[PDB]
């Protein structure tokens, strides 16, 4: 089990029950990918369905949301290959035009 924090940050909490931070535990076995926690997310934390679409875009992230992994951006570090260890921040910020 790997416990984790997530931040939906830029007007994303708007999905997330407006709340920006969030304590997910993943009770997968190590190794829990970033790839784990978005599927995680999808299916257990976005409570309406429609609003799925602003978060993914082809089983990924939706260009425009910038995503860090401890505050580093998530392509220096494989993306949703990143290995999670205990206490990693995962944000994920809406913008306008940084696809």
């Amino acid at each position: 089990m790997v416990n984790v924090k997530v931040e939906f940050l830029g007007g994303l909490d708007a999905i997330f029950g407006k709340q920006r931070v969030h304590k997910i535990k993943m009770d997968k076995e190590d190794p829990v990918t970033v790839g784990d926690l978005i599927d995680h997310i999808v299916s257990t934390m976005i409570n309406n369905p429609n609003d799925v679409s602003i978060f993914i875009e082809d089983d990924s992230i939706r260009p425009g949301i910038i995503t860090l992994i401890n505050d580093t951006d998530w392509e220096l570090e494989g993306e949703k290959d990143y290995i999670l260890e205990d206490g990693d921040i995962i944000s994920f910020t809406s913008t306008l035009h940084g696809g």
